[PDB]
């Protein structure tokens, strides 16, 4: 019977070398096969197949430690969610708008254009060896598997709307935030004042203002006896720090922030634009560039640099 040799493997970098029945569907001898993201499970081998490399569903329990070890979960789903997105975004185009690696708009990939131009402006250190790979070829302009595995972390699809912030979170996970560390205090007239401490992924987001300087001299919270006590950031070591709130009308200066996200839409629907300091104030939209001197707009994120701050109060 006529027979080839193919390469199987879960992380691309681990080959396991594999004689393949050509009258025998991948399916049947593997089971889900993908060949650099195409889905050949229902398909029979080619002579074109020759030395090639396919992903593969790490059945057995040397194939499942491979998995971990590269990308730090367990999800049985995760490859082939995975493989599924690389799918498309093998076919984005990745132009380098000022100086950053950006996606040419395609199924909705505003919000992941928008953080893939954030994660090159802060300063990260991702854990999983798959993120550090894929985000070391990402700056380059190879951003395919790397935007792939985002969906993946996300348990997003594509053409699926999502949120810049909530992918911020999912990727600060695999993140080494654990050196981290926020102290706020809360004082209240009634009841009094407390301290509290925060550390790794918290102590770097924020929900409720977009000022980093407001959040230092204090912002309007409510209060279980009924009064606005108002929190104030005591302490903040962290390499960057990000400010969120629902999208309001907002004006960046020059040389007071790192970069922004702009929503303007509905919630759950709406378009993303992302805006730099830099030489003056730059909007990027995919591949559309757009340099301002004052900006005013929609603004749900804003992002800082941080190195040690401590308050005066
Ligand atoms: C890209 C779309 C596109 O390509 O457009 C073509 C011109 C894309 O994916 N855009 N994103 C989008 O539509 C947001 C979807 C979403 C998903 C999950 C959770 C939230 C959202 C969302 O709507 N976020 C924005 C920033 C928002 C608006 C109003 C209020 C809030 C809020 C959050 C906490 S309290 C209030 C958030
Ligand atoms: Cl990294
Ligand atoms: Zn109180």
């Amino acid at each position: 019977v006529r027979t080839i040799k193919v390469f199987t493997t879960v992380d691309n970098i681990n080959l396991h070398t594999q004689v393949v029945d050509m009258s025998m569907t991948y399916g049947q001898q593997f089971g889900p096969t993908y060949l650099d993201g195409a889905d050949v499970t229902k398909i029979k081998p080619h002579n074109s197949h020759e030395g090639k490399t396919f992903y593969v569903l790490p059945n057995d329990d040397t194939l499942r430690v491979e998995a971990f070890e590269y990308y730090h979960t367990t999800d049985p789903s995760f490859l082939g969610r995975y493989m599924s997105a690389l799918n498309h975004t093998k076919k984005w185009k990745y132009p380098q708008v000022n100086g950053l690696t950006s996606i040419k708009w395609a199924d909705n990939n505003c919000y992941l254009a928008t953080a893939l131009l954030t994660l090159q402006q802060i300063e990260l250190k991702f854990n999983p060896p798959a993120l550090q790979d894929a985000y070391y070829r990402a700056r380059a302009g190879e951003a395919a598997n790397f935007c792939a595995l985002i969906l993946a972390y996300c348990n997003k699809t594509v053409g699926e709307l999502g949120d810049v912030r909530e992918t911020m979170s999912y990727l600060f996970q695999h993140a080494n935030l654990d050196s981290c560390k926020r102290v706020l205090n809360v004082v209240c007239k009634t009841c009094g004042q407390q301290q509290t401490t925060l550390k790794g992924v918290e102590a770097v987001m924020y929900m409720g203002t977009l000022s980093y300087e407001q959040f230092k001299k204090g912002v309007q919270i409510p209060c279980t006896c009924g009064k606005q006590a108002t929190k104030y950031l005591v302490q903040q070591e962290s390499p960057f720090v990000m400010m969120s709130a629902p999208p309001a009308q907002y004006e960046l200066k020059h040389g007071t922030f790192t970069c922004a996200s702009e929503y303007t839409g509905n919630y759950q629907c709406g378009h993303y634009k992302h805006i730099t300091s830099k030489e003056t104030l730059y909007c990027i939209d995919g591949a559309l560039l757009t340099k301002s001197s004052e900006y005013k707009g929609p603004i749900t994120d804003v992002f800082y640099k941080e190195n040690s701050y401590t308050t005066t109060i």
